[PDB]
């Protein structure tokens, strides 16, 4: 029996079976070769690579699988990967796996179980301090003019506070900088962040204990990436969702708990005062800067452990479609319903399209709770951009985009016809000037804006006037909703006969 | 096989390529018309060619469908609008623009005079009291229009009242009972312009006109399209052609029609005689629920089995898109090199439904002319929203010369990408709006027709003043040609099927 939600390895055996996977058994370069099959695989929907024998690996560091959470075909269920971290049949549609997760909320969260080490697969071989060498690692650069090769791209970052009550995983990307130092962005708004504030207001910035953990269960890495409230711990929400408490054991060389069947374990301490460059890295957008960045805190590493023949997963983004759309996207928009729903809003589903680089939230919006508020397009709009701009759930989020009920927001074709043809450009647009700027995206990067921080967000009504007021029945013309069932089934039954 | 200057060979040449269906069952003209076209455009299926319409007589009519809709890459996706121009299938629509540029520097070459003998459109000829609009099977094409539109993709003629102007152009058209069509004749169309001087002299009520159906397919595409004012769109026909279209007389009034046109109405236009018209189905996708001249009809001609082509517009995408965008796309080029603009290529998406023209710049020749985003700008929106060229554009997109403005996945990556909301958007609140716009129409601006237009900057600061080389992260462009050569060479060998 297999639950790929629970075990790293049954999630490759599943993907096995549905022939979603495939074993690479040839000699691939870490360097340039690994990300390219990568990007080829994410952009035509293709089975995840599976590389068994890079170029300067030993038996057990280690194997790479690409695009855990790309998209692949309809016929097999697009969203498989997702749907298969979390459990769920393959087949479940990202609206169906996106109210799932809201209904776990509702659920018992389960703190983890401390386990045996002799259980703990992660702790078949350990290395102290003197042993470990990260330059010695088949570490993959994956764009060109990337500033070093990323180890950390779809593992979990595990930091506590102060008085012990708040752990945090979360993904972050990581570059290895030497051989026992890693090197990574940790800003604000982000949780990481958040708890080494916390270690520097009592007097220990240079001492931060961290793990980083490869290969978790999936639910684990998947939880990661969603921006859940501050001060709840992610384990006890990953227990709800598996229906059981994660197994956990401790580390060698500090009090936190790690995923017992995780492929490969790091650990240390992170230092806010020592500092280097990071990056560039290749990123969500689909571009890399050679802007030499901000300088990043120092992770130093002091001890490992691994299972025999460990796999590190690993993440390339880019233009869409990856995890950084999949993942990224999709977990804000569970939390942007789930915001909707305690602020009272008349929102049905919530929806950052892959096109669109996860820079546009689309909700869509019941007519008669909208209509029964009484209110103008000037007032929902700024009722509207105060909750998400102002909150940590929006901070990726560029422009927030209205549509009625009528919209598949889900389907890419029905977005677009609607915010061409129902928003007056600029007129029908309310700009936020005051709320923080998303660093990353390239319209404020590559401008003065990267100073200040500041702005550049808006919300847009593609809601006509008569839609905030009463019904308004006008004719889509298409072939499926333009003319009645009958008639269309008719045309559909003999479309062979009259010659097609 | 001349598809340019025969509608006859058109059809034969679309049967040639697969890209026809003869339906041969009895279909309706009430609404069954309409929803097999619009699977045909959607899936960009073949053209179906409607023989055996409920209703019809042996020789008033049948019904080609999709005349300029898209079809599989493999024929050439753009191969039915190639064949209204003469050109190869596989033609592309950046090619087909660039030759519709060439053909304006080319010698004119008016319309010949041929014998009425040798005119297929005059085999049949009806006198006035043997008209009846009423007994055609016209079509019922969207659900909810104000009724049957009969003028879908044929060729409005009028002339000057000096003789010195004789346009051709398409409008929507309406018929309103057994003598009468009601059509939109607005500001700045030259319908409109040409309709006022009839006015300006005192003869509003009588304007003669012709309306034909079965054209030349190099006249029905310059009809669309919106060539200089006092060009006779005959001229430039000649021109595309390499010889000149062949007319002959009509019976009523001193107007030339081609001579194998299938079908010909005459009459007199009157701009005091009004009756309501519409709703239609319309270029945006959307019938709404929401007071036009009046057209006799005197006299009308046809050949034997004669075939009326329909054009059945909504979402992307049908001639509204493939004709309307790109030809305005074209002129817009055009006015880019008059003026003295950066632009290597202009497109409007089919997507976009005609709303969005990307305009490509040159980042050498924007960078020669020392200039900010706010004052270029500013320079593109005043040449393109304050000429009739501009009119069905609502939103003008820069981007630089690394965009293949073709591929809409390229465009709507540097659009989300490139532009900051709002800040880097130039609003022009007092030019003229397109009242169609769905936005416009559904608003009080319907009242106003003033404003709601932008030009949208999507060119980074730095490319305004000098070189910017950042990698683009895909397969193709991301990677070294070697590399990309080498993982598609071993895909196979590695294990994928
Ligand atoms: C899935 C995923 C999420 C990335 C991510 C990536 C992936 C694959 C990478 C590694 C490929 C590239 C960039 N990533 C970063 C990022 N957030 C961040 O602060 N820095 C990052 O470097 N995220 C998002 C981050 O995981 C979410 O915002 C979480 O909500 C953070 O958790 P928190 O709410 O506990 O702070
Ligand atoms: C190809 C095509 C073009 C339509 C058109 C359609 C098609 C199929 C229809 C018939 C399906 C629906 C609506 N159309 C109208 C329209 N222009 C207009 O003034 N009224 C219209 O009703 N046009 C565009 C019109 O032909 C262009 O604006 C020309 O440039 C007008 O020519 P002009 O420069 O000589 O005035
Ligand atoms: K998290
Ligand atoms: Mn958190
Ligand atoms: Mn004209
Ligand atoms: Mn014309």
């Amino acid at each position: 029996k297999l639950n790929p939600a629970l075990e790293f390895r049954d999630f490759i055996q599943v993907l096995k079976d549905e022939d979603d996977l495939i074993e690479i058994t040839e000699e691939i370069d870490p360097n340039l070769e690994v990300g390219a099959i990568m990007r080829k695989a994410y952009e035509s929907h293709l089975p995840a690579p599976l590389f068994k024998n890079l170029k300067g690996a030993s038996k057990d560091l280690f194997s790479i699988l690409g695009c855990p959470a790309g998209l692949r075909s309809k016929e097999k269920g697009d969203h498989g990967r997702i749907a298969h971290h979390l459990g769920l049949d393959p087949k479940t549609t990202i609206k169906e796996i996106i109210d799932y997760l809201l209904e776990c909320k509702e659920k018992e969260p389960l703190p983890p179980i401390t386990v045996p080490v002799s259980s703990a697969p992660c702790k078949t071989h350990i290395l102290s301090e003197e042993k470990i060498h990260l330059q010695s690692l088949p570490t993959p650069y994956l764009h060109v003019s990337d500033g070093g090769k990323y180890l950390q791209t779809y593992g979990m970052w595990i930091l506590q506070t102060p008085d012990k009550k708040w752990t945090n995983w979360s993904i972050a990307a990581g570059m290895v900088v030497d051989d026992k130092h890693i090197t990574g962005l940790v800003i604000k708004p982000q949780h990481i962040r958040q708890i080494a504030d916390s270690w520097a207001a009592i007097g220990k910035a240079n001492e931060i204990p961290f793990a980083l953990c490869f290969g978790v269960p999936p639910a684990a890495i998947l939880v990661s990436s969603m921006p859940i409230p501050e001060g709840v711990s992610e384990s006890d929400y990953v227990g709800a969702i598996l229906g059981e408490s994660v197994p956990v054991v401790k580390c060698e060389t500090n009090d936190l708990m790690v995923p017992a069947t995780s492929e490969m374990v790091f650990e240390g301490t992170l230092s806010l005062t020592d500092t280097h460059l990071e990056g560039p890295f290749g990123e969500m957008h689909g571009y890399v800067f050679k802007s030499q960045g901000h300088p990043c805190p120092l992770y130093t590493v002091k001890a490992m452990s691994y299972r025999d023949n460990a796999i590190l997963p690993v993440s390339n983004p880019g233009l869409c479609t990856d995890e950084t759309h999949t993942l990224i996207g999709s977990l804000v928009a569970t939390e942007a319903k789930e915001l909707a729903i305690e602020s009272g809003l008349p929102i049905l589903d919530a929806f950052m399209p892959y096109e669109a680089q996860a820079l546009w939230l689309i909700l869509k919006v019941d007519l008669k709770g909208l209509q029964a508020l009484k209110t103008t397009p000037e007032e929902f709009c700024k009722k509207v951009g105060d909750i998400y701009f102002r909150t940590k759930v929006g901070f990726i989020v560029h422009e927030i985009i209205l549509v009625a009920d009528d919209i598949d927001i889900f389907n890419f074709k029905e977005v677009i016809w609607a915010y061409v043809t129902r928003h007056t450009p600029v007129a029908d647009q309310m700009a936020f000037d005051d709320v923080t700027s998303f660093p990353l995206a390239p319209f404020v990067s590559q401008s003065s804006r990267s100073k200040t921080m500041k702005g550049g967000k808006c919300v847009t009504n593609c809601i006509f006037r008569q839609q905030y007021e009463r019904s308004f029945d006008y004719i889509t013309c298409n072939f499926e909703k333009g003319y009645p069932k009958g008639l269309v089934d008719k045309v559909n039954e003999n479309w062979k006969r009259y010659g097609y």
